[PDB]
C-alpha cells in the first residue's frame, strides 16, 4: 500500500557520499549513479508563451548550481535533457490573442528564455527537446502503452491513461511522490495522452484522429528517447512534482514495463514574493531582464546560493532581500582586488619567504576551510553554509594580505581554490 | 634483513582514487593512498640558483606541474606543495667570484630567472619556497638532534658527518633504500658531510662546531620537516638525485625522528637527453629556456613534454625537428577552438532544428568514451602521452561534425568545456 524505492547498488560506481533530498523516499538518501559515474539528467524546461520571471530564474539557477557541483565539484560525467514546452493551451491562447501563429510566439520566447539564462550564467544542456519536433515520438510511445494494456481510446480519438489497470498491477504504484493527491473516461483520475483536437486548434495526425500530446507524456517521450528507461535525476519545481511528475513515472513505467523510471526526483522549493507563488497569474513577477536592470548576474546569483534549493524561499522586493547579496558581491570582489594586485605585484628578488607561524595559520584554516566546503556540498548541496565558510575564510585572508610579509604561493593557491568554488557557483570575478 | 621494507598507508578514511604512481621506494607502480585524509604533503627538489636554467630543468618542473594540476584539478587532492631553492652551493661561490657582484646577490639573480621561466611556462608557483640561506638556524637545529641522536659526529676540523654504521644498525633504519647497490677526518669513506667547516675567504654561517655552511643534503631533509613534517606523501626531483640526495635525505630524516618511513611516495622524473646525453651545463649541450621560448610558445613546449611519459627519459632532436610535431598539434588546437566558437557564434536557436539525432548520439558516445579512457590513463602513473591522443581523436570527430552534420549548440558548448577542463589541467591555455 505504499510505494518501494530501490537503492542502485555500489559495485563499480563512483561513491561520494553525497546524500540528496529524494521526492521518491521524501528523505535525503544517498546517492549512486546506476552506471560507474555518469548522471542522466532530465529537467522539465519552460512553457514558451512569455518571459521568464525571477521564479523561474530560481529554479534554473538553483538546478546550474547543482549540476556544476556534480560535475566541477565532484567530477561526476553529468547527460543533461531540458525541453521546450513548445505546444500547450497556454502558447495556442496567447496566439490567437496577438494574431501570431503558435510557432512564431513559441519560437520567440524560447529564445529570450534562453538569452536570460546565458544573462545569468546558467549552462545550456546536452540535448534541447522540442515537443514539435518529438510529435511524431510521442505517437509511438503513446501505441506502446495501449499495448501494453494501460491506456484505451475514447469515440472521440482521445487516449486516456488508465489508472486503474495501472495500479492493479503489482509492479507499479500510481503516484509515488504525492499518494494523498489523487464522462467519456473509465474514472475521473484518467489524464489525457492524445487530445483530440478542435478543428481550429493546432493538430498532427495521429492512429487515432488529429489531437495534440497530452502535457505529460511529451516529458516521458523525450526523456526516455534520449536517455532511456533509467534516469539518474529527474528535476523541476515542486509543484510539478503531482501530477506531472508522477504522471511521467506512470507513462514511463508503462512503457518500459519496470518499477523504477527515475532513482532520484529532485524538487526545487518556490521563490514566493510577499507570501504567495511568484506568478503570472497573480500578476506578482518580476521579470529576468527586469532584475538585470537592478541587480548583477553575480547578485542574483548569491540570492539564490543563501538559500537552500529544495526549500521555498522569500523574496522581498524593493532592494531589501538584495541589500545582503550586494554587500556579498562587494566583499568578493575587494577580496579578489587585492589578492589578485598582491600576487602580480609581488617581487621574489626582494622579499623574505620564510615559513612563519603567520603563514602555518593561514594554512590550517585554508585546509580546514576546504573540508569544510566539502561536508557542506555532500550535505544535499548547502551553498548557504558553504558561502559562509569562503567568506569566513576571506576575512582572514584580508587580514593576513593587510599585516603579514606574504607567502606568494600560498595567496596563489588560495586564489585558485576560491575560484574554483565561484566557477562552482557560477560567479565571476 | 638486507632488503628495504615499504609500508602502504592503510586506506581507512582516506580517498582512494585507484591511482598508481611508480614508487622509487618500491621500483614499481603501487596505489596511491594519502597519509590523511584526500591531503597530499609534496616536496620537490629546487633548482641551484647560479645560472640560467636549460630545456632539461624545464623538463623536470613542467612534468611535476603536469602531475600537480591532474592531482588537484582532476582528481581533487589537497596538495601542499613545497619547492626550495639551493643558493647557498660551492657552485654558487664559485661563480660569484668570478662574477663579482656578491654571493647573495647573484644567487637572488638567477633564482628570480628562474621564476621567470616557470611563469614563461604556465608553471604554478609552489605553496612554500624554502631557500636555504633563509633556513640556516634551522638546519643547525636539526643537526643538533641528529647528533644527540648518536648518528652524526663532529671533526676536529669543525665538520659534521653523517655515521653511515650507526643508521644501519639500527633495526629500524636501512640505508639507501632507493639505490642499494650504489653505495682523514671520517669514520667510514661513505660518511657524507652534514655541515661543512668553511674554508677561508668563503660565505659562512656560525654553528656550535665552528663556521661552516650546510652539506647539500641536510638542507632538503631540514626544510622539508619543517615544514610538511615527519611523513611526506610525496617527494619528488629529477632521477639523478635518487641517489645519493634523496637517499641521503632519508637516512637524515629518519636519524631526526627516529621512525622507519619518512617518505611514502617518492618520484623521480625521467632526463631529458639531448643527441643521446643528458642535458647539462657540464657537457654544453644545453638549450636555455630563454632561448627556446624565443623560438617557441608555452603550449609548444609543453606538448613537447606531454608526449613523453614523465617518469621515462626523453629524447630531444633540436633545430626544430623534435617541435614539428608538438607545433603541428598546438595549430591543430588553436584552430579547433577558433571553429568551435565561431560555430557556437553563428548558431541561432529561432531557425535551427534540435532533434536529436544519430549524428548527435553518435558524438555523445564517443564524448564519454573519450572522458572514460582519459581517466584510465591519468590513473596509469599519470599517462598523459595517451590521455592527449585521446584528445586529438575527439578532435578530429568534433571538426567532422561541425563541418556536415546540423549542430547541437549545447553539446558542442559541453564538450569545449570539457576540452577547456583538460587542457587546464595540462597547462595549455587557449
Ligand atoms: N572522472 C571520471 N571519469 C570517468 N569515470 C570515472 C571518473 N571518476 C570515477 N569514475 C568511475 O568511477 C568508478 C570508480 O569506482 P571504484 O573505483 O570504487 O570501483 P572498483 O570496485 O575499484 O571497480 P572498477 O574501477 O573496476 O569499476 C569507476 O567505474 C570509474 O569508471
Ligand atoms: N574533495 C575533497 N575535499 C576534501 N576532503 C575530501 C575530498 N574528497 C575526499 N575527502 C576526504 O576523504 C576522506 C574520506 O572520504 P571518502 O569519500 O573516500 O569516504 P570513506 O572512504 O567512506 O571514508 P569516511 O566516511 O571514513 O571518511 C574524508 O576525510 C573526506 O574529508
Ligand atoms: N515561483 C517559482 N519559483 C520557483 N520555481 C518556479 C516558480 N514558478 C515556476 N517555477 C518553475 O519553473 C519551471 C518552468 O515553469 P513553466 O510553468 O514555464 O513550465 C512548466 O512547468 C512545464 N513547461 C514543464 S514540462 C518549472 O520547473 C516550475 O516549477
Ligand atoms: N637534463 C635534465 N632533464 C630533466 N631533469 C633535469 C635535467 N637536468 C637536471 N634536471 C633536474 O632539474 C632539477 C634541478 O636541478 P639542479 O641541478 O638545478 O638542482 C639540484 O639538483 C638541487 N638544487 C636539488 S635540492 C632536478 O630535479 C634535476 O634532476
Ligand atoms: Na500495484
Ligand atoms: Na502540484
Ligand atoms: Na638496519
Ligand atoms: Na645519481
Ligand atoms: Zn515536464
Ligand atoms: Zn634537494
Amino acid at each position: 500500500s505504499l510505494p518501494k524505492w530501490n537503492q542502485p547498488s555500489k559495485e563499480g560506481k563512483k561513491i561520494t557520499n553525497l546524500f540528496v533530498n529524494n521526492s521518491l523516499t521524501h528523505s535525503k538518501v544517498e546517492f549512486i549513479p546506476q552506471e560507474g559515474n555518469k548522471i542522466k539528467w532530465y529537467a522539465c524546461g519552460p512553457t514558451v508563451y512569455d518571459a521568464a520571471h525571477l521564479g523561474h530564474a530560481r529554479t534554473y539557477v538553483s538546478f546550474d548550481i547543482i549540476r556544476r557541483i556534480l560535475v566541477n565539484y565532484f567530477k561526476y560525467d553529468v547527460f543533461m535533457v531540458i525541453n521546450i514546452t513548445d505546444i500547450d493551451d497556454k502558447i495556442i491562447k496567447r496566439s490567437v490573442e496577438e494574431k501570431i501563429g503558435f510557432t512564431e510566439l513559441a519560437r520567440k520566447w524560447e529564445y529570450e528564455f534562453w538569452e536570460d539564462m546565458k544573462s545569468l550564467n546558467v549552462l545550456l544542456p546536452t540535448a534541447i527537446t522540442r515537443v514539435s519536433e518529438y510529435v511524431g515520438d510521442i505517437v509511438k510511445y503513446i501505441e506502446k502503452i495501449i499495448e501494453n494494456k494501460y491506456a484505451y481510446v475514447s469515440e472521440e480519438g482521445s487516449v486516456y491513461f488508465d489508472i486503474d489497470e495501472f495500479k492493479k498491477s503489482e509492479k507499479h504504484f500510481y503516484a509515488r511522490m504525492e499518494p494523498l493527491s489523487v464522462k467519456k473516461k473509465k474514472n475521473a483520475y484518467d489524464f489525457a495522452l492524445w487530445k483530440s483536437s478542435k478543428p481550429n486548434e493546432p493538430h498532427w495526425d495521429s492512429p487515432w484522429g488529429k489531437g495534440r500530446p497530452g502535457w505529460h507524456i511529451e516529458c516521458s517521450t523525450m526523456a526516455s528517447n534520449i536517455l532511456g528507461d533509467v534516469l539518474d535525476i529527474h528535476s523541476g519545481g515542486i509543484d510539478l512534482r503531482f501530477p506531472h511528475h508522477d504522471n511521467e513515472l506512470a507513462q514511463s513505467e508503462a512503457f518500459f514495463d519496470h518499477s523504477q523510471w527515475v532513482n532520484y526526483f529532485l524538487h526545487s522549493g518556490h521563490l514566493h514574493i510577499e507570501g504567495l507563488k511568484m506568478s503570472k497569474s497573480l500578476k506578482n513577477f518580476i521579470t529576468i531582464k527586469n532584475m538585470l536592470t537592478k541587480y548583477t548576474s553575480n547578485q542574483i546569483r548569491i540570492l539564490f546560493l543563501l538559500n537552500k534549493w529544495d526549500n521555498f524561499m522569500n523574496y522581498s522586493p524593493n532592494g531589501e532581500s538584495m541589500v545582503q547579496c550586494i554587500e556579498i558581491d562587494k566583499s568578493f570582489t575587494n577580496f579578489f582586488a587585492i589578492i589578485l594586485m598582491k600576487i602580480k605585484n609581488f617581487d621574489l628578488n626582494s622579499c623574505n619567504l620564510y615559513w612563519s607561524d603567520a603563514d602555518n595559520k593561514l594554512n590550517l584554516l585554508f585546509r580546514q576551510t576546504k573540508n569544510k566546503i566539502h561536508e557542506h556540498f555532500l550535505d544535499n548541496f548547502n551553498t548557504p553554509d558553504a558561502l559562509l565558510a569562503i567568506q569566513k575564510l576571506i576575512t582572514e585572508i584580508n587580514i593576513y594580505m593587510d599585516k603579514e610579509k606574504i607567502q606568494i604561493g600560498l595567496l596563489l593557491e588560495i586564489k585558485h581554490y576560491i575560484n574554483f568554488i565561484f566557477d562552482t557557483f557560477g560567479l565571476i570575478y
